[PDB]
Parts: C-alpha cells; structure tokens; sequence
C-alpha cells in the first residue's frame, strides 16, 4: 500500500483561522494545493509522530508546540495510483513562529480557511480539513487546546476570541473566565499589554492533555 | 512498512469485561494471544473498515454492532523485524452472539479484562488495549454506546452497570435515567423481565454524544 502522514495545521490570524498548505510539485492531482505529508523515512523517523513533524519542519522550520493524531483513511478509491492509506495529524502553532520562515517560499502557503473550503483540493484533503476543524470545535468545547494557535504571551480575550471563531457563536466572557481559573491552566506572566492593560497569560504544557468534564 | 489493522472488542459477561484474544499460529510471538488483526486483503477488502470487519468475523462469525477507529501506531520498536504500522479499532458486542461460535474454537477466547491487563501479549497488543479501555471510559462519560456490549434487549440497570464498571464507580441511578430518557435512544419494548422494562439501541446511539458528562 501508498503509506502517508499528513497534517492539518492550523494557526490564528488576522483575523481568522488559517491552514498551512503546500503547493504539488508531482503528479497525480499535479500543481494542486495539499496538506504538507508524504513518507516515512525510515533513516530518520523512528515513530509516526517524528514522521509528521518533519514533515512540517520541512515546510516551517519549527516543530509545532500542538499536534494530534486525528484519523486515519485507507481505501481503493481516494487515490488512482493504488491502495492508499493516510495517517492525517491535527497540529496548532503561532502564525509569526513561523510566517518569518515561510514568506521567502512559493510552494507553502497560509490560507484562510473560508477560501480553502471553496478550492480544489488534491485528493481528498477538503475533506480532512473539514474533520479537522470539526475535531477543533470540539477542542473549544472541553479544553483550551486553541491557546496553542497564538503568539506567546496572549490575553484572555485574545484566548476567548479564538474559542468563539471555532465556535462560531459569541461566548459568554465571565463564564469562560471562572473555567479558565480553575482549570489553573494558565500561567499569569504578571505582564500586561493594553482600552485596558490585560494579563498577559502563557499555557502550561498540561494545557495539550487537560479536558473539562463540562462543556463550554 | 508491515502495515495492519487490529480491533480490540469488548463486551460484558459475568459483571465484568471481556477482551477477545487469538492466539497466534505462526511466528513471531508464535503461541503468544493478542488482538485480532492482519493485512490488508485488497482483492476484498475496499477500506479499512472493511479489513478490521473481516479480521473481526474471521474469528467471531459475526460482524459487531458497534466499531470505531481508534489510533495508528507505527515505529521502529513495537515489532523486532523493523518498521510497523498498526491502525488499531473498539469494537463492541454482546457475550452470547458469539460466544456459541467460539467456544468451538481452539485459538480464540474471550478474556478477563483484569487478567488480561496483566499478561504477556503479542508486540504491543497490551498498550493496545489500555488505551481503548481509557477510550471506552470517555463513552462512558459521554454516550449510551457501552450498551453495545450487552445482549439486546437489556435494562436500565444493566445498562447503568456497564457504565459503572467503565467508570469504575456508581453512579446516580436518577440522573441516568433521565440522560438516558432525554437523550431518546433506547427503544422500549413494552416486554419486561424479573418486571423490569426491557429496552434496544436505537442505531444513531453509536452517533449519539452527550454535551455533559455523566
Ligand atoms: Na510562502
Ligand atoms: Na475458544
């Protein structure tokens, strides 16, 4: 079997959900845009997980601070060369992290998500767009995963934006507010940045693991 | 890359789980047991769920009403040949739809759960397990699906206990049952057994999530 990683990742700005995509230099589905992915290599890699970012760092030259497995799809119909199976990973960074070593290239791309949903996109990639920013809605719901899409440090309400774009749906700021405290998944940097001067807040590394029980 | 599916199955006999075991006729880990699972047949098998149903009844007789996906795992460690890709799948079924079929069968068994996490298992079948053991929690905390491991029909008790075992402590015998009858799954059918009301999934209970957790 065809064997692939690919990843969906996302970042926030400008004020809208971004998705990281890469130009195809070959054929099948040739010159169209993708999700960065493609094979193990087996002299470097030695789990999926070290596939996947690589395969990023190859495009960004950053590793990510977010990345999930989030599905994979093998079947006989998805790809005209063969049999393919693709191991497809969710992954969150800042926009900046980044956009300082993607500008000087032509073949990757951030692309507002709006205009992705409407282009054609190489084999059945839309389609794992759209699982995983489903599955980011749900992250938006039980944690504070989209945290991981902003520059460092961030405000709350820089934070709560994020949520509600993923939400689709205004969110209720002081109730938000009253989880975030609990969740003690923040860490106040005791700065501030300005109408008002707004802590400025870090994620704690078990921010990618921690889930409320509630939902937002 | 070895490239293969498994399914971890589970149901529920005895007041306890049961995990479904083969034990292995060739090598490596030749006589160890661990989870059904093999290659890719793409001369019948047109998806990956097509392969893990297949691996599942080849062993079972029978097509489990419930499955879903639940990691890849793939590296240069878990199989001593080299480099191994596994999609691994939950399944869910009752005891008695096949236990009739594999009773007759040397080198398939239903498990204790409980025994099970303590044995030595074929390359890493056992992390396998433990994380769809925790995946099954989650269901547990979020949808009516662990009643997919009980001969249909069931009863509320019956099913509230599953879920009890899942979470591993009781729960509210009154905010379950008023999930579970807002939630609008479960078919009554107007039979009852000692007189408890005897009930079966509707089928988008695999589809299903609560917003709340139990
Ligand atoms: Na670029
Ligand atoms: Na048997």
């Amino acid at each position: 079997q065809l064997l692939t990683v690919d990843a969906v990742l996302f970042t926030y700005h400008d004020q809208q959900l971004k998705v990281l995509l890469v130009q195809r230099s070959n054929h099948p589905f040739l010159g169209l845009w993708g999700l960065p992915g493609g094979f193990i290599d087996e002299t470097c890699d030695e789990s999926l997980e070290q596939t996947v970012l690589r395969k990023l760092a190859e495009k960004t030259a950053v590793v990510p601070p977010y990345i999930e497995q989030l599905c994979t799809v093998g079947n006989n119909s998805r790809d005209a060369r063969g049999w393919s199976v693709t191991v497809c990973y969710t992954a969150l960074m800042s926009y900046q992290a980044c956009q300082i070593q993607i500008a000087s290239v032509s073949d990757v791309k951030w692309w507002p998500l709006a205009d992705v949903l409407q282009m054609p996109l190489a084999f059945d990639h839309l389609q794992l767009i759209e699982q995983a920013r489903e599955r980011l809605t749900q992250k938006a719901l039980y944690s504070l995963v989209p945290g991981f899409a902003l520059s460092e440090p961030f405000t709350l309400p820089e934070l709560q934006h994020v949520h509600e774009v993923l939400l689709g749906k205004p969110i209720q700021g002081k109730s938000f507010r009253r989880r975030v405290e609990q969740a003690d998944l923040l860490i106040d940097t005791g700065l501030k940045r300005t109408g008002r001067p707004a802590n400025l807040y870090c994620l704690k590394p078990d921010t990618a693991s921690y889930r409320f029980l509630r939902n937002l």
